[PDB]
């Protein structure tokens, strides 16, 4: 699987525009680690019940992880600076990777299965992809949130593996593999 860094390319480039409009939901063009903290406990933990170290978790997580792209509480970004950011961070999270640390991804993604499974199996149903597919609002559609069980190496009842979502996001996010094309359907490009 693929290392080396590809920033300069249109492509890495449009994929996190689209995420960072998605993170601008008011269409002004900036964003905080304020509202992302707020989707993510506020919005995402609570509405699924997560314990209380649970949602300490996964806060721990996400602050972790968009601060590895340049957010800071109470810090206005906008896209050129959370562009670079994300240089930052694709790269910090392939040197991790290449010594076996844990990334921040893979840290994020087991404290997000914690919450379906809870201790256990680390898989999910689709009916809880979905719900997650819908509470994040990364993939509200029923129909999306199917495409992507198809797309990933399931296993034998039908539910998806963090080992195997998390292998796919370090593709899909970081280094531009084309067969993490089509990780979230045509749902993010
Ligand atoms: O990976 C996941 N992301 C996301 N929820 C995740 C969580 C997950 C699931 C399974 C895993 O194994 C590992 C992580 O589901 O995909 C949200 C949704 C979200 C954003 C803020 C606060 C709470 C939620 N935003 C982004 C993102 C990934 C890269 C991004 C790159 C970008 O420029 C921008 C956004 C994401
Ligand atoms: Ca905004």
């Amino acid at each position: 699987v693929k290392l080396k860094t590809d920033f300069d390319n249109p492509r890495w480039i449009k994929r996190h525009k689209h995420m960072f409009d998605f993170l601008d939901i008011n269409g002004n063009g900036k964003i905080t680690l304020d509202e992302i903290v707020s989707k993510a406990s506020d919005d995402i933990c609570a509405k699924l019940e997560a314990t209380p170290e649970q949602t300490k978790r996964h806060q721990v997580c996400v602050e972790a992880f968009f601060r590895g792209c340049g957010m800071e509480y109470g810090k206005e970004i906008a896209f050129p600076q959370f562009l670079d950011g994300w240089k930052q961070l694709a790269t910090s999270e392939l040197k991790k990777w290449a010594r076996n640390e844990p990334t921040l991804i893979r840290e994020w993604g087991d404290a997000v299965f914690d919450i379906f499974d809870k201790d256990g199996s680390g898989t999910i149903t689709l009916d809880e992809w979905k719900a997650y597919g819908k509470i994040s609002g990364i993939s509200p559609s029923q129909e999306d949130c199917e495409a992507t069980f198809r797309h990933c190496d399931l296993d034998n009842a039908g539910d998806l593996d963090v080992d195997e979502m998390t292998r796919q996001h370090l593709g899909f996010w970081y280094t531009l593999d084309p067969e993490a094309d089509g990780l979230y359907g045509n749902g993010v490009p």
